[PDB]
């Protein structure tokens, strides 16, 4: 690859990432003293289980579509073969949904931005397995730490996407061509800032994946990519 090369495939992810958000950073950054009151906290534990996988079942849903969109608009990405395409979202969707949660994550007061407002864990109660959801938030938190431009998260995302040793894949030097020049970009664009600290500071493969519900991979969207 040449320094164009390399440039302009910065320049793609970046764009990609931009296009497929949901929600701006600006907006959620001013919106951060909105907090959901006692009572509407109240509200979301006095929930079924049901009634609250309902509603957080289709939010999932809606975030992974947007990080299918942003896969497809990755540079490389569509060229890969459909089999590889999917083991890919399959494995990777909810680890890049995981990442995003950072931009929607306060750590002053350890909220996200949840159907218009921010809350705690405890606006989750009502779903049970209490331990995984305080470990998620754990996670937004240690992200926190290192302040993310969107154009870093966005070259990082595109890592967590694109890994050659999902399980299943049947291109599999390709797909480590693909995270090779990934590779390139990311650490060409940490250079250029000086932000090469940063790469001893992500958390590994296996924390994101420790991260990932059995729940929210049974969820038909990944029936329907
Ligand atoms: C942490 C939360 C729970 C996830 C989880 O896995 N919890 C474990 C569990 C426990 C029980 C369960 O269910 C058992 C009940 N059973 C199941 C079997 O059937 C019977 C009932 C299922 C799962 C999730 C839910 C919604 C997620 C938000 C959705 C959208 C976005 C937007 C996006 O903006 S963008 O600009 O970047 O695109 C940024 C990210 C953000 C903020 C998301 C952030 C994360 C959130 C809060």
């Amino acid at each position: 690859a040449s320094l164009t090369e390399i440039e302009h495939l910065v320049q793609s992810v970046c764009k990609s990432y931009r296009e497929t958000c949901q929600l701006r950073l600006e907006d959620l950054l001013r919106q951060r003293s909105n907090i959901f009151s006692r009572e509407e906290v109240t509200g979301y534990q006095r929930k079924s289980m049901w009634e609250m996988w309902e509603r957080c079942a289709h939010h999932l849903t809606e975030a992974i579509q947007y990080v299918v969109e942003f896969a497809k608009r990755l540079s490389g990405f569509m060229e890969l073969c459909q089999n590889d395409q999917i083991v890919l979202l399959k494995a990777g969707a909810m680890e890049v949904v995981l990442v995003r949660m950072c931009r929607a994550y306060n750590a002053d007061n350890r909220t996200v931005f949840f159907e218009g407002k921010y809350g705690g864990m405890e606006l989750f109660r009502a779903l049970g397995c209490s331990e995984l959801i305080s470990s998620i938030f754990d996670f937004s938190h240690s992200l926190s730490a290192l302040h993310f431009s969107e154009d870093e998260i966005a070259l990082y995302t595109a890592l967590v996407l694109i890994n050659a040793h999902r399980p299943g894949l049947q291109e599999k030097r390709k797909v480590e061509q693909l995270q090779y020049n990934l590779e390139l970009a990311f650490h060409h664009h940490l250079s250029k800032t000086h932000r090469q600290s940063i790469l001893a500071k992500l958390p590994p493969k296996g924390k994101l994946r420790s991260l990932c519900s059995q729940h929210v991979e049974r969820l038909q969207i990944f029936q329907h990519l």
